[PDB]
Parts: C-alpha cells; sequence; structure tokens
C-alpha cells in the first residue's frame, strides 16, 4: 500500500498516514535519466503541522503545501531540513513565502550556504555532537553523528513510535550505495549503531527514499555502506 515511485509522477504529492497524526509525505525527481522517490514526514502539533524535510525542489514543496491542504487541513507552521542537500532544503523559500517557520542545524546552515543551496531561515542548538537529541515540538531530534552527509539529522516521533532516517538510511531495494560524495563512509556505521542504541523501540522505520521497514533497515543500510568501503 506505501506509494512506490512508479505511481507518483513528478510534480506530484503523495501522503501516507503512517499512524494518528502522523504521515510521510512521498515525491519524485527525475535525476540523470532516472525517477527517484523521496520521503519526509508530516506530524501533527496539537491544532499545526510539523513538517521534516521538503518535497524535493520549489514545484513539488507547493504541490506537496497543497496537498496538505486538501488532505489534512492544518497548517504547516514549521518545517526541519534534516541535512542541506537539495531533496531536503530545496523548497524552503517556497515554504518561507508561505509564512512556515523554517529550521535547521547550523551545520546544515552553514552547508547549504556553501552549497548555494537554499537555507532554513532559524538555527537549530543542541544538535552540535554526536549523540544529542533536543525535542522539538512532537518529535525528538537527533544527531547521530557523520553518516550520508556530516550534518544528517533523524527525527523520531515519540507517540507513534516512527524513526525518519532521511538519507541516512536505506531502503531494503536499494544494494548499492546512493550519493556518498558528502558522506562520512568511516563514521557512518558507527551514527547508525548510535541511531540503535538511542532508538531500539522504533516500530516503524522510514529511509530518505523508498519502502518504510523495520529497524532492520539500519543494518541493511551499515551491509551496504560497508561493502561500498570494501569496493
Ligand atoms: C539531490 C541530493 O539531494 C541527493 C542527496 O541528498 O545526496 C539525493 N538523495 C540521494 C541519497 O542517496 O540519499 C540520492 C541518490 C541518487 C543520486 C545518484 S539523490
Ligand atoms: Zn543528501
Ligand atoms: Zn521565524
Ligand atoms: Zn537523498
Amino acid at each position: 500500500e506505501y506509494p512506490t515511485v512508479s505511481e507518483i509522477p513528478v510534480g506530484e504529492v503523495r501522503l501516507y498516514q503512517i499512524a494518528d497524526g502522523v504521515w510521510s509525505h512521498i515525491a519524485t525527481q527525475s535525476f540523470d535519466g532516472a525517477v527517484y522517490p523521496s520521503n519526509g514526514l508530516i506530524v501533527r502539533d496539537g491544532d499545526e503541522l510539523l513538517l521534516i524535510d521538503t518535497a524535493w525542489g520549489a514545484k513539488n514543496t507547493a504541490a506537496l503545501l497543497a496537498e496538505i491542504e486538501k488532505q489534512i487541513g492544518l497548517p504547516v507552521t514549521r518545517a526541519v531540513s534534516t541535512h542541506f542537500h537539495d531533496d531536503r532544503v530545496g523548497g524552503v523559500d517556497v515554504l518561507r513565502a508561505a509564512g512556515v517557520a523554517t529550521y535547521a542545524s547550523p551545520s546544515t546552515r552553514r552547508l547549504a550556504e556553501v552549497e548555494g543551496n537554499e537555507i532554513p531561515t532559524h538555527s537549530l542548538e543542541g544538535l552540535s555532537s554526536s549523540g544529542d537529541a533536543v525535542r522539538f515540538g512532537p518529535v525528538e531530534l537527533f544527531y547521530p553523528g557523520a553518516a550520508h552527509s556530516t550534518d544528517n539529522l533523524v527525527v523520531y516521533v515519540p507517540s507513534a513510535s516512527v524513526l525518519y532516517g532521511g538519507c541516512a538510511i536505506y531502503e531494503l531495494s536499494r544494494t548499492s550505495a546512493g550519493n556518498v560524495a558528502d558522506a562520512d563512509l568511516a563514521e557512518w556505521p558507527t551514527s547508525i549503531e548510535r541511531i540503535q542504541q538511542h532508538y531500539p523501540e522504533a516500530q516503524f522505520v522510514i529511509p530518505g527514499h523508498g519502502l518504510p521497514g523495520g529497524l532492520d533497515l539500519l543494518k541493511h543500510t551499515t551491509n551496504v555502506v560497508k561493502a561500498h568501503t570494501n569496493r
């Protein structure tokens, strides 16, 4: 039932309700002659919504806001980008124009600026050291250490036992490393073990791209990273 990359036309966004007040958003982008899905999260915060990650570009993110308006009907008041790449910050300008307060760690904000990407406005304190966690409305934000990127955060929704890994967690059908240009391959398994140690109770683990699963996705990701290391 989870929407697959083959069912979403680029420019369109789907929502998938995981638990009471918890949804993933799924969009697609064309990249190098292939089409890739991408996930983010939506978490109900009283009578408002917290958005985790853009929908990978301005057009998709505008479509995301329209689909939230239509299907949920509560305002997106805050958004967090989990690292500085375009599948997470691309669309921040759209969100800001719509009155969404955008947030990222100071590490992510700096890297986005260096990369010429869109820059979330507000800085999230308390995430500078591996293993740091902070509460942000209805979620917990966790910096596990460098992995897919040096700034990558993961997000836990305690009420639903939902762990969103962003691009630091791969889906099971991904057997080779994705974009690792900005990755710390040497630290990535250690960072994943920090995630496992902090959220052993997680029931629903969402990768940055593709199908959700259980905590098996963490060991899967380590396997793929280590195999790539030994390439
Ligand atoms: Zn990335
Ligand atoms: Zn503000
Ligand atoms: Zn990605």
